[PDB]
């Protein structure tokens, strides 16, 4: 098999690799399998849960946990399993040993990370994507990286680097969002990095409906544009 | 026996609902019993323990934890049992667990959780009560409810949910705190969130002072304005 | 043997603290022997590890955790156990418990804990230093003490205190650090940490060039005078 992950928060700016995974899942109609629920991994005042509560009554209760489904392109016969949620906050070593136990008994040969970063970029020009692989051969796609060649990482990187240790060639890319408009409907990125997708696994993906909700994303915050204007400096 | 339980931090604001449980304890001179104090559900930068020093040495050393202690107002029948401390940072579902397991050897009918939140509500009028009850039948006391129907909880609710699930009817109440005025010796709310435990309870609590306290807490708010007639805005 | 640790973050403002642990390790050449790694203690958002990705590949990632190194200044005959690392976010308990166990196997004597604090004091007058130790006779260095007599504690203060009830001798400094100058390249306090260091050990710790870049220090604040006031303040 193959796989397509993504974590929240920290790793993920504007939802672009969330929504991302989200759109492959809907695309594909992915089949939920396992889903890791355990509070070993969990801080619960950093990652709340969520109630829903109806007429003095609550009615559901919704944990963070670690969701994992399966997926068959309609052509292919190439698994797709899809990963989503939020970045535990401790244990991440036998989080991601867990992981891999899964990779294991589903025999997946690829895995691809997608995240998101807040970066100094224009809105009105294409988005800059970066990240690491496996090896310099597997650079191909990047002779350069991501915003942090050396500093702070989260589960995305570690989890690669997991994957690479268990000989599992993994790929990381990144997106680079403008800080400016952070609010999480980005549909631009999301188109980016779903092309890494289509470049990594090989098969195509139905972008459906994500050009248009993009240019009219890109019109409206040029929109917004009497005076506000260090773009200059950002275009060139 | 019944319980009085609330929950220091995010869910309570004003420290509402913790001088609410120490006003009970003090009126009716509660007995210690247990303590929780397990490092499993602790964060300790969140949650720092307080040193006591003095004249070059530390003399005190106090651990966040979980106090419960047991209660009888004097007229009556019944056994009042007193929870009060900080929001643990992990092992919510194992901490719900482990008060049930005090809960049952105690055999206690009922559970009321107490909390309080920042919300727009004027200082000059009412404080507005909401929450959520264990039967549509027991929402009696509201039809409608908490600022969050929806989104993310605290330990207040997960523990008021694990009840329930267990078996035992449980309440929680939300008093609203004006966020202007957020400085934690609010006696306002606390006296509302007091009649609602003399609500389900049924026993009377002395107040005390408690109302002198609110006139002159609210009669030097309305001290301090100029150009800041915004209660008038919440006239409404 | 003796101890002389340190740790990160809260209890280290100006990195005074550890460049102290760093300069003795730097000065008498420290063998690293022990390195507590454990993921029981470290909530990796708050302490994230650090990666380190050169041409598109990961060549190094680096865990928060806790250095142990050993010593011998060339003079003497008394080994010095160094310690260095961040402060855990969770179960300190049993982190003290840890470290008391390899004071245990190594045999040591006596322990000090630096550490550092922002406060209301000039950067154009000495270093104030503060603290606490073993008993009241050992307060010889102290008859008064740290910015919290009574309030949170770090690992630093809990330490100490685990220390003083395994019955082990140990001392805890604390320098003031003008909280307008917060870089943390400040030399000035480090001297000052070092000389508590010699008080207590008696051995002589070479200062090298920590002087020159001390004045060199306070000479560049006092250089910057554009806005600077209220230097009286602080000056009395």
């Amino acid at each position: 098999m193959v796989v397509v992950a993504a974590f929240e928060g920290w790793n993920d700016a504007g939802d672009a690799a969330g929504d991302a995974v989200a759109h492959l899942a809907a695309s594909w109609q992915a089949l939920p399998i396992v889903e890791i629920d355990d509070e070993a991994y969990y801080d619960y005042q950093v990652n709340r849960p969520v109630i829903r509560q109806v007429d003095g009554v609550t009615r559901e209760l919704q944990w963070p946990a670690m969701r994992i489904s399966h997926c068959r392109p309609p052509g292919s016969d190439r698994d797709v399993v899809l990963m989503c949620g939020v970045e535990p906050n401790m244990r991440w070593r036998t989080f991601c040993d867990e992981l891999l136990a899964v990779i294991d008994k589903l025999n997946v040969d690829t895995v691809v990370i997608l995240g998101a970063l807040l970066a100094d970029t224009p809105h009105t020009r294409p988005v800059p994507v970066s990240g690491a692989a496996y090896s310099a051969a597997s650079a191909r796609q990047f002779g350069l990286q991501e915003t942090r060649y050396e500093g702070p990482t989260g589960i995305a990187g570690v989890f690669q680097s997991a994957c690479v240790g268990a000989g599992i060639p993994a790929v990381t890319f990144w997106a680079a969002v403008p800080h400016y408009v952070s609010h999480p409907p980005n549909p631009k990125a999301t188109i980016a990095l779903l092309r890494r997708v289509e470049d990594v696994l090989d098969v195509e993906v139905p972008l459906a409906d994500l050009p248009a909700q993009a240019e009219a994303w890109e019109r409206e915050i040029t929109e917004t544009i009497a005076e506000d204007h260090e773009l200059a400096e950002y275009v060139q």
